This record gives structure tokens, sequence and C-alpha cells, in this order.
């Protein structure tokens, strides 16, 4: 392991997948590339194909009790998990992604980013024993309430936003809680719509209180709820208050 | 176009994005991959780098009033936009995904799977000129209350749980607004851990009253707001009671 990128807090993140090809879509791209390709980011695969003895490489098995769908089979999976942790030495927290799991959020995001090492297990069909999730899970998380063919777009979803938080990966996410202002670039005329003269003033600090005001009033339309966890400073209070009346 | 299986209620899928490699990750492997090689779903990408003109192939610009981040160049996405849609025709929503977005839940996953044909938005920078939300996007979701690198995962997300609604791509989501009870596989034991014997006891009415059971517990324990959305059957009502009195 070598390079000339500060790498302090590199993250290592271990993956339990069937089909660890999907992860490509993360580490061979864009910001998260780099960031493999610099070592601030690791990602390391385990496919439970690889830890079956049958001559089918079966990996599901029947679920106790009857219905429709499929488990993971158990030994496969243990047997990768075990492997994963070894790998991973001491520290590892484990993660299984699922609809049943902690919804993750920007603050979720990072509390998970403080560890050096994750390893982050990947359902397909119905999902995995319950006994698996009460002897190798450490923390079950889900990306949002819905449903999906397996924990790998969840994964990778979770490797990008932690990738983020990692000092380096970057050249502001929900800046002071809120959701982002609107943004423009050329040109200075759209389809009749003009960029506010505002943001060609060339006058920072009434840029700055125009988005933060946008900001505010976006975050009061769109999600109000959003305001309510937040303690709102004097500046944001009048702002708020300005872009209210201004709509009424 | 041809096959066997019925594709009825087939979608189709445009795509702008500047990496439409990701799109791998869905389109080869798994239930997505068989749901596209039967043509129950076509993913169909344009790169906006195909539409530029520089010798450079330039697709982000600054943005307007400064600050740190860049936008995507608004000739080349808006030209990537123009020819998607004019390649699906009329009836096609096109969907920008952000943080500022509607918040995607399987609710809303169901009202997306209506649309015979979606073209998504991936933004990569700090997004999009908000001009361009204005003319060319039909509606913003958020897959969830994180930032990423971009909008392809969130594309992705979105993709896989509405293909899952498609008649014929599974081989029970969120069953009654309720998270999953817990299932089991083989071994009967595990790291001394035993199967329910309800599970293993053939009684199919018992069997459904336990899971439905679980869920109600589980829901109630994890996320509590859930049930609040929910007018509880009597069957229900009595499951909680009995749930919530054993717990105490
Ligand atoms: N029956 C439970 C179960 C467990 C695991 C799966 C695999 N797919 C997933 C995993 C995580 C999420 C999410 N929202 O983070 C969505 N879909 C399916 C079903
Ligand atoms: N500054 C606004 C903006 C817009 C678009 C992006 C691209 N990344 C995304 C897109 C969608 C989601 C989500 N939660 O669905 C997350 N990250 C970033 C920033």
């Amino acid at each position: 392991s070598s390079g000339l990128v500060p790498r302090g807090s590199h993250m290592w993140i271990g993956v339990i997948s069937l089909f660890p090809e999907m992860f490509k879509a993360i580490t061979e791209f864009g910001v998260t590339g780099r960031a493999v390709k610099h070592n601030l980011l690791k990602v390391e695969c385990w496919n439970p194909r690889d830890f079956t003895f049958d001559k089918h490489k079966t990996v599901d098995d029947r679920p106790y009790g009857g219905g429709p769908g499929m488990l993971m089979m158990v030994q496969p999976l243990r047997d990768a998990i075990h492997t994963a942790k070894a790998a991973a030495g001491e520290g590892a927290k484990v993660i299984y992604l699922s609809p049943q799991g902690r919804k993750l959020d920007q603050g979720g995001v990072t509390e998970l980013a403080q560890n050096q090492k994750l390893i982050l297990v990947c359902g397909r069909y119905e999902g995995i024993d319950e006994r698996l999730i009460q002897t190798e899970i450490d923390e079950e998380w889900s990306i949002g309430d819905y449903v999906l063919t397996g924990g790998e777009l969840p994964a990778m979803t979770l490797i990008d936003a932690v990738a983020r938080f990692i000092p380096g990966v970057l050249g502001d996410s929900f800046a002071d809680g809120l959701l982002d202002c609107p943004h423009y670039t050329r040109p200075e005329v759209l389809e009749g719509l003009t960029v506010p003269p505002v943001l060609m003033s060339g006058h920072h600090e009434e840029i700055r209180k125009w988005r933060l005001k946008q900001s505010l009033q976006r975050t009061w339309l769109r999600r109000p709820e959003l305001l309510e966890g937040l303690a709102l400073t004097d500046e944001q209070r009048k702002l708020l208050k300005e872009a209210q009346a201004e709509h009424n």
C-alpha cells in the first residue's frame, strides 16, 4: 500500500455479495473511483458462492413455515462473513442493509463515517436468517422505506455517502440542515429565464444571504418537518420571516 | 422487439448520465438483469459528453455568484434531455433525482411504476441549473435525506424499486404497511438459537398469525410512526395488543 495522496482517514469497506461486479459502478467511476485509485477508500468483496461445497454452488434455501420466497443459505453466507471479519481484524462493525433497519440520513452517514472499517452484508431473496442478524450483525440500516431486489444498491449508496466525508475525496451537505439553494450557470438567459441579478453582482455577503433565504424558503415550502429539527440562528429566523412575508 | 415472456406492462426508462456504464450494475445482474433480457424492462442511456462540441468535451460549468462547486453544463445536458424525449415519444415523465426532491417511499414507487415511460436525469457536481428544472423536469424525487456524488445510484435505486412492481419480474413489500417478520432457514439450531416451533408445525393459519404479530411488534418497537399511517384490522389490533402485553 503506497502513494502521495494524504490518506490519514482512509476507510476500508468489506462487502458480502452474490454480485460483487455491481460494486464496479462505485469503484471504477467518478469521485468514488478516484477515492479507490488514491487509496482513500478500499472496497473488498467476498461472494458466498465461493464458500459453497455442492456441485451447483447453492446460495439460497427454503424458509421454515413456507411462504413464497427463498432466503440466503446460512452456511455460505456465514462463512463469507467470518472470512471478511478475519481479514478486517479488530474494530470492523458489520452492517446489514434492510428495509427493517435504522433509517439512514446525513447525520447517520457522519456517525457511520467515524468507523475506519465497515463490513456491509448484502441480502438477496427475502433476506437472511434472523439468527445471523443476532450473531453476526452489529447494526441494521435502511436507505429508505422501499424494497429492492438486493442490498447491493443500498450498500453502494452508503459507501458513496460515507466516502464524501473522507478528507481528500471531494475537490455544504444539507448546509445548515436545510435543502440546498437554487444554482445557475451559463447562459444568463435560458428560455426567457434570467439568472437572479444578485448572483451577477459580485457582492459576496448579499449572495450568501440570498442563498440562505432561498434554502430556508425551499425547506419551509417542501420539507417543513426539517425546520422543526433546527434551532435557527438570529439571521436565519429573520430571512425565513422575510421569505414567509414575501410568499404571503 | 420479440420474445415469449408476457410483457404487457413493460417499462421503458431513459437515463441521462455522464457514467452510463454504472447502469450495468442493474442491467447485467440478478432480477433486474433478467427483466432487461426478457424485455419487461428497457434501460436506454444518453451521455451529455456525446452532446459536447469543444475539443475537451466539457460537461461542467461555473456557478453564477461563485462558491466552491461546479454545475452540469446546460447545453450538453439540455441536448441529451431533448434527444431522450424525442426517442421516448409522448407520455414520458422526466424525473430529476436530488436531495431537494419529494421523498421516495414504497407508495411513491407504486405511483411511479404506473408510468410506462420515465426519463431519469442524473446530476453530477452540485447538480443542474434551476431553469432546467423549471423547463425540462416533470418531478423531482429524493431516495433519502443524504447527499451522494451523483444521481446515478438514486436512479438505479428507483429503477430496481419500480421493476419489482412490473408483472413477471418477480418469481409482500412492507406487507400491510408493516416491517417484514423474521425469517429462518436451515439449520434448526444455530449457535444455540432454535427456529420458533410454530414455523415447524405445518399449521398455515398459526404461522400466518405469528408472522403478522411479529411484524406488528417489530414495527411498534422500531418504527412506531409507521403504525400511525395505518387503520389496523381487528385481527391486527388484537395481535399488537397481545405483543405489547407480552413485551411489558
Ligand atoms: N424481507 C426482508 C428483506 C431484507 C433484505 C432485502 C434486500 N433488499 C433491500 C435491502 C435494503 C433495502 C433498504 N431500503 O435499505 C431495500 N431492499 C429484501 C428484503
Ligand atoms: N446541490 C443539489 C444536488 C443535486 C444533485 C446531486 C447529485 N447527487 C444526489 C442526487 C440525489 C440524491 C438523493 N438523495 O436522492 C443524493 N445525491 C447533488 C446535489
